[PDB]
Protein backbone atom coordinates (compact mmCIF):
# COMPACT_ATOMS: atom_id res chain seq x y z
CA UNK A 1 0.00 0.00 0.00
CA UNK A 2 1.28 3.33 -1.42
CA UNK A 3 0.58 6.78 -2.38
CA UNK A 4 2.14 9.78 -3.84
CA UNK A 5 0.83 13.04 -5.53
CA UNK A 6 4.35 14.52 -6.01
CA UNK A 7 3.28 17.41 -4.06
CA UNK A 8 6.05 17.14 -1.97
CA UNK A 9 9.11 15.81 -4.72
CA UNK A 10 10.26 12.75 -5.93
CA UNK A 11 11.73 10.62 -2.99
CA UNK A 12 14.35 8.70 -4.13
CA UNK A 13 14.28 5.61 -1.74
CA UNK A 14 10.32 5.62 -1.83
CA UNK A 15 10.97 5.37 -5.37
CA UNK A 16 14.00 4.22 -6.63
CA UNK A 17 15.00 3.79 -10.39
CA UNK A 18 14.81 0.41 -12.23
CA UNK A 19 16.75 -0.92 -15.33
CA UNK A 20 16.57 -4.68 -15.72
CA UNK A 21 19.67 -5.93 -17.62
CA UNK A 22 20.68 -2.63 -18.89
CA UNK A 23 20.67 1.26 -18.75
CA UNK A 24 21.27 3.48 -21.63
CA UNK A 25 19.59 7.15 -22.32
CA UNK A 26 16.23 6.70 -20.56
CA UNK A 27 15.50 9.36 -18.17
CA UNK A 28 12.98 9.72 -14.86
CA UNK A 29 12.61 12.90 -13.39
CA UNK A 30 10.36 15.37 -11.24
CA UNK A 31 8.43 17.66 -13.71
CA UNK A 32 7.38 20.47 -12.20
CA UNK A 33 5.61 22.25 -15.49
CA UNK A 34 2.94 19.26 -16.05
CA UNK A 35 0.75 17.77 -12.93
CA UNK A 36 -2.46 16.28 -13.17
CA UNK A 37 -2.34 17.08 -9.36
CA UNK A 38 -0.90 20.57 -8.20
CA UNK A 39 2.04 21.23 -9.75
CA UNK A 40 4.24 18.31 -10.02
CA UNK A 41 4.65 14.48 -11.56
CA UNK A 42 7.13 11.92 -12.34
CA UNK A 43 8.20 12.33 -16.31
CA UNK A 44 9.77 9.60 -17.75
CA UNK A 45 11.85 9.30 -20.74
CA UNK A 46 12.92 6.37 -23.06
CA UNK A 47 15.85 6.04 -24.57
CA UNK A 48 16.65 6.01 -28.32
CA UNK A 49 18.50 2.73 -27.69
CA UNK A 50 16.20 -0.44 -27.83
CA UNK A 51 15.26 -2.61 -25.14
CA UNK A 52 18.00 -0.34 -23.13
CA UNK A 53 16.54 2.57 -23.31
CA UNK A 54 14.12 1.65 -20.84
CA UNK A 55 13.50 2.88 -17.85
CA UNK A 56 11.36 2.99 -14.73
CA UNK A 57 10.17 4.17 -11.28
CA UNK A 58 8.48 1.81 -8.88
CA UNK A 59 8.24 0.34 -5.27
CA UNK A 60 7.69 -3.25 -3.74
CA UNK A 61 4.59 -1.45 -1.51
CA UNK A 62 2.15 -4.05 -2.70
CA UNK A 63 -0.31 -5.85 -0.69
CA UNK A 64 -0.55 -9.65 -1.06
CA UNK A 65 -4.14 -10.68 -2.32
CA UNK A 66 -6.10 -8.18 -4.25
CA UNK A 67 -4.36 -5.47 -5.46
CA UNK A 68 -5.63 -2.06 -7.18
CA UNK A 69 -3.75 0.38 -8.98
CA UNK A 70 -4.55 3.47 -9.94
CA UNK A 71 -2.21 6.20 -11.55
CA UNK A 72 -2.57 9.35 -13.85
CA UNK A 73 -1.18 8.84 -16.98
CA UNK A 74 -0.52 11.61 -20.07
CA UNK A 75 1.13 10.06 -23.17
CA UNK A 76 3.35 12.34 -25.31
CA UNK A 77 3.09 10.55 -28.91
CA UNK A 78 0.26 8.24 -29.96
CA UNK A 79 0.71 4.28 -29.58
CA UNK A 80 2.04 2.63 -32.68
CA UNK A 81 1.61 -0.92 -33.53
CA UNK A 82 5.30 -2.38 -32.04
CA UNK A 83 4.70 -3.32 -28.86
CA UNK A 84 5.34 -1.22 -25.84
CA UNK A 85 5.58 -1.52 -22.08
CA UNK A 86 4.67 1.31 -19.57
CA UNK A 87 4.02 -0.57 -16.46
CA UNK A 88 6.06 -4.14 -15.48
CA UNK A 89 4.94 -6.11 -12.27
CA UNK A 90 7.78 -9.00 -11.05
CA UNK A 91 5.34 -11.86 -10.53
CA UNK A 92 5.57 -15.19 -8.68
CA UNK A 93 3.26 -16.58 -10.85
CA UNK A 94 6.11 -16.16 -13.59
CA UNK A 95 9.25 -17.37 -11.26
CA UNK A 96 9.73 -12.77 -11.47
CA UNK A 97 9.54 -12.59 -14.47
CA UNK A 98 6.83 -9.59 -15.79
CA UNK A 99 3.15 -9.33 -16.05
CA UNK A 100 3.26 -5.81 -18.26
CA UNK A 101 0.88 -3.29 -19.16
CA UNK A 102 1.72 -1.28 -22.85
CA UNK A 103 0.93 -1.06 -25.95
CA UNK A 104 0.22 -3.20 -29.23
CA UNK A 105 -1.38 -2.75 -32.35
CA UNK A 106 -1.90 0.94 -31.66
CA UNK A 107 -4.18 -0.32 -28.55
CA UNK A 108 -3.44 -1.22 -24.65
CA UNK A 109 -3.24 -4.47 -23.52
CA UNK A 110 -1.72 -6.68 -21.01
CA UNK A 111 1.44 -9.35 -21.80
CA UNK A 112 2.93 -12.07 -20.56
CA UNK A 113 7.00 -11.92 -20.31
CA UNK A 114 7.09 -15.81 -20.02
CA UNK A 115 5.04 -17.08 -22.35
CA UNK A 116 4.03 -13.54 -24.65
CA UNK A 117 0.42 -14.21 -24.20
CA UNK A 118 -1.49 -11.29 -24.85
CA UNK A 119 -4.95 -9.76 -22.85
CA UNK A 120 -7.36 -9.37 -25.26
CA UNK A 121 -5.68 -11.44 -28.23
CA UNK A 122 -4.93 -8.89 -31.01
CA UNK A 123 -7.43 -10.20 -33.29
CA UNK A 124 -9.54 -7.73 -35.06
CA UNK A 125 -12.44 -8.39 -32.89
CA UNK A 126 -9.87 -8.49 -29.71
CA UNK A 127 -8.45 -4.97 -30.39
CA UNK A 128 -12.07 -3.31 -31.13
CA UNK A 129 -13.19 -4.55 -27.18
CA UNK A 130 -10.23 -2.52 -25.64
CA UNK A 131 -8.75 1.33 -26.29
CA UNK A 132 -6.16 3.50 -27.28
CA UNK A 133 -4.32 5.60 -24.49
CA UNK A 134 -5.31 9.23 -25.29
CA UNK A 135 -2.52 11.44 -25.65
CA UNK A 136 -1.89 15.05 -24.55
CA UNK A 137 -3.92 14.81 -20.90
CA UNK A 138 -3.65 13.11 -17.89
CA UNK A 139 -5.69 9.70 -18.12
CA UNK A 140 -7.08 7.86 -15.14
CA UNK A 141 -5.91 4.34 -15.11
CA UNK A 142 -6.72 2.20 -13.41
CA UNK A 143 -6.68 -1.98 -12.64
CA UNK A 144 -7.27 -4.59 -10.53
CA UNK A 145 -5.47 -7.96 -9.72
CA UNK A 146 -7.84 -10.39 -7.94
CA UNK A 147 -7.36 -14.12 -6.26
CA UNK A 148 -9.03 -15.73 -8.58
CA UNK A 149 -7.80 -15.08 -12.09
CA UNK A 150 -9.86 -12.12 -12.46
CA UNK A 151 -8.24 -8.91 -13.97
CA UNK A 152 -10.47 -5.65 -14.13
CA UNK A 153 -9.11 -2.53 -15.84
CA UNK A 154 -10.88 0.94 -16.10
CA UNK A 155 -9.39 4.29 -17.94
CA UNK A 156 -11.70 7.27 -17.03
CA UNK A 157 -13.86 5.14 -14.78
CA UNK A 158 -15.34 3.00 -17.90
CA UNK A 159 -14.33 -0.45 -17.99
CA UNK A 160 -12.12 -1.77 -20.50
CA UNK A 161 -13.92 -5.02 -21.86
CA UNK A 162 -11.02 -6.17 -23.51
CA UNK A 163 -8.28 -6.34 -20.77
CA UNK A 164 -10.80 -7.80 -18.60
CA UNK A 165 -10.90 -11.52 -17.48
CA UNK A 166 -11.86 -13.65 -14.52
CA UNK A 167 -14.39 -16.36 -13.62
CA UNK A 168 -17.58 -16.77 -15.46
CA UNK A 169 -16.60 -13.52 -16.94
CA UNK A 170 -17.43 -13.46 -20.68
CA UNK A 171 -14.36 -12.52 -22.49
CA UNK A 172 -14.60 -13.88 -26.02
CA UNK A 173 -10.95 -12.84 -26.84
CA UNK A 174 -9.34 -14.35 -24.11
CA UNK A 175 -8.11 -17.30 -25.68
CA UNK A 176 -4.08 -17.08 -25.33
CA UNK A 177 -4.40 -15.63 -21.87
CA UNK A 178 -6.58 -18.54 -20.83
CA UNK A 179 -4.89 -20.79 -22.52
CA UNK A 180 -2.65 -22.38 -19.27
CA UNK A 181 -4.38 -21.32 -15.69
CA UNK A 182 -2.59 -17.48 -15.03
CA UNK A 183 -3.25 -15.73 -11.45
CA UNK A 184 -1.11 -13.21 -10.94
CA UNK A 185 1.18 -12.93 -7.72
CA UNK A 186 2.94 -9.11 -7.85
CA UNK A 187 5.87 -8.57 -5.50
CA UNK A 188 5.85 -4.45 -7.49
CA UNK A 189 4.95 -2.20 -9.94
CA UNK A 190 6.93 -0.17 -12.17
CA UNK A 191 6.65 2.48 -14.33
CA UNK A 192 7.86 3.60 -17.42
CA UNK A 193 8.62 3.22 -20.50
CA UNK A 194 10.32 -0.01 -22.92
CA UNK A 195 10.43 -0.75 -26.36
CA UNK A 196 12.46 -3.46 -28.09
CA UNK A 197 11.64 -1.84 -31.55
CA UNK A 198 13.91 1.06 -29.90
CA UNK A 199 10.10 3.43 -30.22
CA UNK A 200 10.78 6.57 -27.74
CA UNK A 201 7.96 8.00 -25.82
CA UNK A 202 7.38 10.87 -22.88
CA UNK A 203 5.17 9.43 -19.96
CA UNK A 204 4.29 11.41 -17.01
CA UNK A 205 2.57 9.54 -13.75
CA UNK A 206 0.94 11.76 -11.51
CA UNK A 207 -1.51 10.57 -8.04
CA UNK A 208 -0.51 6.91 -7.73
CA UNK A 209 -2.21 4.75 -5.50
CA UNK A 210 -1.61 1.32 -4.87
CA UNK A 211 -4.45 0.10 -2.54
CA UNK A 212 -5.93 -3.52 -1.60
CA UNK A 213 -9.38 -1.83 -2.41
CA UNK A 214 -10.54 0.18 -5.27
CA UNK A 215 -9.39 3.83 -5.85
CA UNK A 216 -11.33 5.83 -8.18
CA UNK A 217 -10.57 8.59 -10.04
CA UNK A 218 -11.40 11.53 -7.61
C1 LIG B 1 -10.81 7.67 -23.75
C2 LIG B 1 -11.07 9.03 -23.17
O1 LIG B 1 -12.07 9.66 -23.50
N1 LIG B 1 -10.17 9.50 -22.31
C3 LIG B 1 -10.33 10.81 -21.70
C4 LIG B 1 -9.40 11.77 -22.42
O2 LIG B 1 -9.83 12.03 -23.75
C5 LIG B 1 -9.17 13.07 -21.66
O3 LIG B 1 -8.08 13.70 -22.29
C6 LIG B 1 -8.92 12.82 -20.17
C7 LIG B 1 -8.79 14.11 -19.34
O4 LIG B 1 -8.35 13.84 -18.02
O5 LIG B 1 -10.00 12.05 -19.67
C8 LIG B 1 -10.00 10.74 -20.21
CA1 LIG C 1 0.92 16.00 -8.63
Amino acid sequence: QISDDFESGWDQTKWPISAPDCNQGGTVSLDTTVAHSGSNSMKVVGGPNGYCGHIFFGTTQVPTGDVYVRAWIRLQTALGSNHVTFIIMPDTAQGGKHLRIGGQSQVLDYNRESDDATLPDLSPNGIASTVTLPTGAFQCFEYHLGTDGTIETWLNGSLIPGMTVGPGVDNPNDAGWTRASYIPEITGVNFGWEAYSGDVNTVWFDDISIASTRVGCG
